[PDB]
């Protein structure tokens, strides 16, 4: 038919670290071939694209997702059928205003993401045309600019460091074909610094470091020296650096300040709201610095003003929790009048329709839509393809430790060659409203 | 040429930890565009298969595969048109004549494997059959068995241990689905202790760790005890383990004696050839083994003849560096009883048809085969379906706590869903080399 439906199939698969996910076959006869699934991460207690799990001993130690798959696999056969897969919106938006749960799922947020992923894929590679380029008109070309990691912290790290990560960028990059070498170099060349001086024997994350390092204020030698003779200049021109500070971790709501004495030593002073801000601004003033991420909790409604009050046209700040690409919060960013970037963790936004609506809504004013990877990932590059399709601009995928991220990078380069002529990056306009 | 295997299209792509590889596409005159790619790994000198890497030191320290991509596109593009409409062997096994070198370095084992995989994974393009069905056996319904690295070693060992990598093995699940869990459950049990241990929880990109013990009257006790606490039994009525000895290396070539003062503390203990096998005689019996990779050295000829006479039905003699998956080397082991099994490395052998033929010849000599993971881990899951195609089943699949390793099962659960009705679990009686 290619326009009517009377038959489909679906199933489940495993994911990274052992959080299996969905897998649905929405083909028409033997007239379609592709794949459909979604990454995942198990949690609760927040308005995420929260994920539904089984817990039954038979369902892979209680970590199976067949129970959430059952909401689709039990009540279809030939009963509810009658809608088509060509109509992207008929699946995307006719569904939400039937359940309307606040945290994005009763039958499954990951289910509703993977299902529409399959919907998009069901004829993408059929058309013999790239996936990103055909979901509306023809207007998706830009590979999201990758921001790379150099440090990690918290319980995601082997050593006691607070800030969840520090990040640098290839702002000098001409094109992705050649640029693929730069990021791989920054990861390969993380074993030759210590000798100039005599330093510590510890290991680290996907390509960031977790050292037994005495104090936060000194984190310079392990990074700047492994910026210079990482193969590249460091200084404060030509090359940039960035940070990240795990917004919704800790807030002394009982006293209207923050705290950072969790990881500061017992001999340290009280780091505050303003001591946090001014300590980042210290490197904003006399360090090559543009990009920042997180630091302020789900509700730091007024606090998101602050990092763009005086840290004005000199930086760009990503906010995970209060933005999460969610529609209501993405609107309230305007109500606060001072948002500047957003985090687009794929399993925080749900359907692709809302994904692109919110992405364009943000990027209209210059927001850099950072589509960020997740622990539980599959062999498909659906997330980076979505980022390309929605012309997000920025992508956060850690470093080259994991082949499932290497797969995203490879698929995006394949895409670049299918494009042919895309040596594109927007220069200083990549962060846009900047003159410092 | 309405039905002639006409066109190809390869490219250069990536794999684990920033190493380039190659991807191939073969087009039929029916509507095919199929994609497929191969992992990375290279050597030189003896008969071992060899990659062709770009001489430009910029392209990943000279690890660029663009020259292999050219060997495909500028040479094979004219050697595929006009040939037979349907002939698996004639189509695929004819690349050594074109290369002119036995090790296949001039054209490339990776490129040759990609060329083969393109047509072999053309199922939905036009074959009407799955890959396992096509590659030489029609109605196989065989399922995998993981040997996984969770504790590192070998080259990383300043401690009083040597072992290159511990492989834990599941054997005795009630039915074919439950075998996956029976092997996957152990990494969680190891993590149960390691995190509270802290004794350098160094994480390798395999997904494992590198812990240390102190001495005897406990060192190994925890292997038995932790799985007891988890409840899983031990032995060929339970969980069994296998070791990658890395014998061919540790056996100092300049001295030719298994002197283990190399990795252990300086002292007295030393093992010779006539005294090594008592190492296993004391180890295996209280801590059972299932699979041993390259049980002992290749420069030790007269002395492989104690293990197969003492425990020669319980200790699988998996030969990797004894065979290098090559036809001539495998025939060597066959000719005069140097082992009883083969480790497969598809990127070493070169083609799916060569892998199938090698497994067929191993079956003819009573040798069980095992596909194995390689350093450059792909996202394409073709490399592992050949084992199910030839009923080899077992696979070395890194550590299942990561996506590079999970993707293979994420693929093969589709095969497990497709057995038919006749999949009664052979299980502990699957072996034909063992339990003669």
């Amino acid at each position: 038919h290619m326009s009517i439906i009377t038959d489909v199939y679906a199933r489940e698969v495993l994911d990274s670290r052992g959080n299996p996910t969905l897998e649905v076959e929405v083909y028409t006869e033997s007239g379609a071939f592709g794949r459909g699934m979604v990454p995942s991460g198990a949690s609760t207690g927040e308005h995420e694209a929260v994920e539904l799990r089984d817990g039954d001993k038979s369902r892979y130690l209680g970590l199976g997702t067949q129970k959430a798959v059952d909401n689709v696999n039990n009540i279809i056969a030939e009963a509810i059928i009658g809608y088509d897969v060509r109509d992207q919106q008929a699946i995307d938006r006719a569904m939400i205003a039937l359940d309307g749960t606040p945290n994005k799922g009763k039958l499954g947020a990951n289910a509703i993401l993977g299902v529409s992923i399959a919907v998009a894929r069901a004829a993408a590679d059929y058309l013999e045309v790239p996936l990103y380029t055909y979901l509306g008109g023809f207007n998706t070309k830009v590979l999201p600019t990758p921001m790379m990691n150099i440090i990690n912290g918290g319980s995601h790290s082997d050593a006691p460091i607070a800030f969840q990560e520090f990040m640098i960028m290839p702002v000098g990059a001409p094109t992705f074909k050649e640029g693929l070498r730069w990021g791989a170099e920054v990861f390969h060349a993380l074993k030759k610094i210590l000798k100039e001086r005599g330093l510590v024997t510890a290991v680290g994350d996907e390509g960031g470091f977790a050292p037994k390092f005495e104090g936060t204020e000194d984190g310079v030698e392990t990074i700047l020296k492994a910026i210079e003779a990482a193969g590249y200049e460091a200084g404060e021109n030509g090359i940039m650096i960035g940070f990240d500070c795990a917004s919704s971790e800790f807030y002394d709501k009982e006293r209207k300040v923050y705290d950072y004495t969790k990881f500061e030593g017992e001999g340290a002073a009280v780091r505050t709201s303003a001591e946090q801000v001014d300590y980042l601004e210290e490197l904003v003033n006399k360090y090559p610095i543009i990009t920042i991420e997180d630091g302020m909790d789900e509700n730091d409604w007024d606090g998101w003003k602050v990092l763009t009050e005086r840290l004005g046209k000199r930086v760009q700040l990503v906010g995970d929790d209060f933005f999460v690409t969610n529609t209501e919060y993405l609107a309230r960013g305007i109500k606060e009048n001072a948002a500047n970037s957003i985090l687009i963790k794929v399993n925080q936004i749900g359907t692709l329709t809302e994904t692109f609506e919110a992405i364009e809504m943000a990027k209209e004013a210059g927001y850099t839509a950072v589509v960020s990877h997740r622990s539980g990932e599959t062999e498909d590059s659906t997330i980076a393809d979505i980022a390309v399709a929605t012309n997000a601009g920025q992508i956060k995928t850690g470093s080259l430790s994991r082949t499932d991220r290497i797969a995203k990078y490879n698929q995006l380069l394949r895409i670049e060659d299918q494009l042919g002529e895309v040596a594109q990056y927007k220069g200083i306009k990549s962060f846009y409203n900047l003159k410092k």
